């Protein structure tokens, strides 16, 4: 089926009263005054797409003759997309898109749009039209550095961002300081004043990344134990995964070692290990980031290099990068039993384009971030509603069916998605570090691990051709989505369903209303329905309810039926058609030991997995 | 009796057990093993006369081979001043004069020294040859003029620097910010970022000065603000006239709490903003009092410049980006038979500002900017030490007019000569740069203090006159704390009465030991360390115990007037406690209030025992 066939399924479902609480709430813009400028999805849609289609104003393949035409065209296109919810960009787009604008061209019917009016829309985009999530920034070994670095916080902060910094630079706590009376205070100490800056610059979550050889690891393992409530932590493996779990089967020793001090330690890796574990079976951190990993498949590496996340840990970005996110929600392109290739693959082209777009009309803070993002183009393109695509078509979360599924429709999108990006290097010019890139200087590199799907050989196609024509960096992504999806009314991410029910309460002038999942309403007699929805809600779970067939039960599992390795496993599915990093809290029972997380992180450790969060029921 | 005279009396005096522990302990410098390259006060003095001596380099009106000659006349008496002990400059210039210098020279024998030696000391000073103890640092509007002053705070305290800062410009908690979905933290949320900056800059800490205005929407948040900002001072900026609020006082009026960028407002009562002040002050000694207005008055630059802040210690108003530059005259060496001994005073005054100046020139700044406001104003801070000292040899009570009227025209006659000296070294050497925007040229008649309690008084209008044509210095005095520099001289600090007669910080009176009779000491030394005061220790002559007053046996009006004396003839600040027994009340902080409005201090400092 063609994609508008499926945006006229799509695009007059209206969002549920769930979804508009939250848009009316966030999203919806508002006057001066408090007042709404919008009161429906359909104005967010056409704000979002009329600026994000101004960026084809740029197009060098675009004769000053057509730029009307054309631009009306992709406004069209990104406007049905949108409205449909088949697609949706990340939350700062919506909040921030057409800020500075005058208020009569935003909204004005598209068939009284001037070529005037678009490039006037292009021109007033003020300071606050910042329009990414998420940003990586360097902290240089020096007083200066340091607080240049917190003032870039601060400033990324104030504009929306979430930021990450790999702290391994700053020279352990105690070490010599030549211009200086002081001893150097250490990492986790000056972290404190980047907790400090985020506590008092307000928005209506940061990454801290210490590596694991620093001689301080021990101190920002258990760094946030009572602060740094604003940070989420992260172990970092900068060497090969290989080389961890081979030092960790040998009950070696690692050497903890800072180029600017005179500080080391010896500990066993072991050691160490049961201490992250501890500590995250505890309070669900510190997570890992295997650098190492990400930097194995960097087109950049070694010119560039991935020094740190961003708070959620799904994009490895270099200094003054910034996430470019958006999502397709798969569960709407579920067509009798089969998922619709043919409409998804017509979306993926559409949303490539419009994301790199929101490069062109996005104004960034610094100017270091203008600049590193200008030069590579790195998107993020992924999926939401997945869990609930695997319960239309009855898959079991816990399978290995759901798992290859998974990774079939992973490397359909990233073919697709590259396909796309080689389309557009051609049309509008490739990314300016493609020279330098590995995509030109060398034979077969895939930016990702595949050897799960039979569409790999048409993707080293793609990667080869690739050499030529290339607009983006990278691709894809697997953000956690949780805003996003529930404008779209489907599951996040890749994530399963946490609860099938669960109770919200509307607030009037209190009084309790019960949701339940929409595809089990859907699959189940409203008849047995009735009867278990209580105690479904009681027990968050179907597995032990008596008179509920055998395979409603094994199909609409939620996550903590699903156990810490098919958790763990469907990662790696995407993760091999993923040329970013991937969401993936890894689950475990209330019951589970510091042992079965070590047994997480072993295995994370031989999965194609670029990190790992494991959050513990009732820690 | 002439300062050479003076000299060879004090010169050979060693420092005591005291002083030695200090300096050993903070003062010594040491090589990069820990050893010591200094073991005694001489090297100390050596070493900084030497290197301050070195900005005679780039004097204009020394020729050629009268260049060496003359810079070694200078090191010559620097020395010897500084090992006498007669002036000594603040302690960052005993810390860190000849940071980066090969050893070998710091301690030459002068007789040995070549220009190429002192051009190679000019040229090595490193980037910790940091000789001020404090700057002021605006704070913009913005999150990047905040978060740029935070690097700022970092950056001086790095180097040892204290910092004041005055944050009223900060949009009040809860305002419309154009640049964010957010609403302004206020100027009270985002000092909690100083103060963690501040927390994790190290020097072996800082201290900071945090000004809210009265009339800031957020003062009472910042009045009970340290009710964390532990390493903050807070006071209360007055940037009106006194005379205005005072009235404002008596009228029982109401102030309007307002910020020009955003829209909360309030009004509230005089009255009650003073209460809740002295409350808080009568409590925890915190918040003091900044008579901005006043400092601005007397500001020669004012309004192209303006005061917006003090430093730590309150004792130097001090413009965007400029410098404490600080050194003290221990007065109690200049007893000379029931009198102060002019003559010799007269010629280091005169020396101290040359010193002074000379710090300017051979000081590494940590910004670009304070370089830049320092070079342009030339601010010196020359104040006093042993002036309690001084009283008890000269016999004259603390808390008595007599003392007050002996302090003002000490005061006149120190800021005679070194304002001359200025003078005389604008010739020498060049003016300020902004000599020709500033008060002193456009205008006529302009003072930079009171006056109004000195026979000096004529010859100062005379003085400043004559500085339309020639003016090294924007201002030159301050009377500043001077804890370390007084131990280290062994005198009594600043303007400040002695705390103890007797204590442990040890450490008995030298005056006292002098006059009180022998044995008639031992048979009291028990009870004066108990007791804290002279005042109720049968048989001791009445007269023993007026003139050996200490802090606490001078009430709260005395205190203030003797900064009222000393304020009329200092161009900067004064650094002064008002001691309050613990039987004070909030009334009583509230009446030393007022009586500030109505003296000519420039803020306010007080302290009650026990709190
Ligand atoms: N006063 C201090 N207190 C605590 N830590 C400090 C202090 N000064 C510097 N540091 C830390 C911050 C960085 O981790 C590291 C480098 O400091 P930096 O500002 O580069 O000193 P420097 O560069 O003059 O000396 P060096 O040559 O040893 O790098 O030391
Ligand atoms: N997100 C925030 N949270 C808390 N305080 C903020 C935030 N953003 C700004 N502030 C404070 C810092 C300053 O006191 C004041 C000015 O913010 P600023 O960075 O100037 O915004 P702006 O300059 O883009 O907006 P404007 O055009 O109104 O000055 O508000
Ligand atoms: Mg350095
Ligand atoms: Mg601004």
């Amino acid at each position: 089926m063609k994609l508008s066939d499926l945006i006229s399924r799509w695009i007059d479902v209206e969002p549920s009263k769930n979804a508009q609480i939250i848009l009316r709430d966030r999203y919806f813009m508002k006057d001066l005054d408090g007042n709404y400028l919008e009161t429906k999805w359909e104005d967010v849609a056409r704000r979002v797409a009329r600026v994000v289609a101004t960026a084809e104003l740029l197009n060098p393949s675009y004769k000053k003759n057509e730029k009307l035409d054309r631009i009306k065209e992709w406004e069209d296109i990104f406007f049905r997309v949108l409205k449909a919810r088949l697609f949706i960009p990340n939350s700062p787009t919506l909040f921030n898109a057409g800020l500075g604008v005058k208020h009569d061209l935003l909204w004005k019917p598209i068939d009284q749009m001037t070529l005037e009016d678009y490039e006037e829309i292009y021109r007033s985009r003020n300071h606050l039209h910042m329009l990414s999530a998420c940003f990586v920034v360097p902290v240089g070994d020096s007083i200066e550095e340091i607080f240049e670095a917190v003032k870039e916080y601060a400033l990324i902060t104030k504009v929306g961002g979430g930021v990450g910094s790999n702290f391994s630079e700053l020279r352990p706590k105690g070490s010599f300081v030549a211009g200086t009376h002081g001893k150097a205070s250490g990492p986790v100490s000056f972290m404190h004043v980047f907790n400090s800056a985020i506590s008092v610059v307000k928005q209506g979550a940061l990454m801290g990344i210490l590596n694991i050889n620093h001689p301080d690891i021990e101190e920002f393992i258990d760094a946030k134990k009572e602060v740094l409530n604003f940070f989420n932590l992260s172990v970092g493996f900068p060497m090969d995964k290989k080389e961890i779990l081979k030092l960790y089967e040998e009950d070696g020793e690692l050497e903890l070692s800072h180029p600017r001090s005179t500080i080391r330690k010896k500990v066993k890796i072991r050691e160490l290990f049961r201490k992250i574990a501890t500590n995250a079976w505890k309070s669900g951190d510190p997570g890992l980031a295997f650098l190492g990993e990400m930097n194995k498949y960097y087109p950049l590496y070694p010119h560039r290099k991935i020094n740190s996340t961003n708070p959620c840990g799904e994009i490895g970005l270099s200094d003054y990068e910034a996430c470019n996110l958006g999502s397709i929600d798969v569960a709407k392109f579920y067509n009798n039993g089969f998922v619709d290739l043919e409409a998804l693959q017509e979306l993926v082209q559409i949303a490539v384009r419009f994301l790199d777009n929101v490069i062109d009309v996005n104004v960034f803070p610094i100017d270091k971030i203008t600049k590193a993002v200008k030069e590579s183009r790195r998107l993020g393109l992924g999926i939401m509603g997945f869990a609930d695509l695997l319960y239309k078509l009855e898959i079991p979360y816990n399978s290995q069916e759901a798992r290859d599924f998974a990774a079939n429709l992973m490397a359909f999108i990233a073919l697709h998605a590259h396909r796309t990006s080689y389309e557009l290097g051609k049309e509008k010019g490739n990314f300016p570090l493609l020279e330098i890139s590995r995509y030109r200087t060398e034979d077969n590199f895939v930016p990702f691990a595949m050897g799960m799907s039979n569409y790999d050989d048409e993707i080293r196609e793609v990667m080869k051709m690739t050499k030529e024509f290339r607009r983006n960096v990278a691709l894809l992504t697997i953000a956690p989505t949780g805003s996003i999806s529930n404008i779209a009314d489907t599951s996040s991410g890749l994530e399963p369903n946490f609860l099938l029910a669960y109770t919200r309460f509307v607030t009037k002038e209190k009084e309790p209303l019960l949701y339940v999942n929409q595809v089990l309403r859907e699959k189940l007699n409203p008849e047995i329905l009735k009867r278990i929805e209580k105690e479904l809600i009681e027990k968050g779970s179907l597995k032990d309810i008596p008179d509920v067939p055998e395979k409603i039960k094994k199909v609409f599992v939620v996550a903590l039926d699903i156990d810490p390795m098919d958790h763990l496993l469907m990662q790696d599915a995407f993760q091999r058609y993923v040329d970013n990093n991937i969401s993936k809290t890894i689950n475990m029972p209330q019951s589970a030991t510091v042992d079965d997380v070590l047994n997480v992180y072993l295995e994370a450790l031989r999965t194609n997995v670029r990190g790992i969060t494991v959050y513990r029921d009732g820690s």
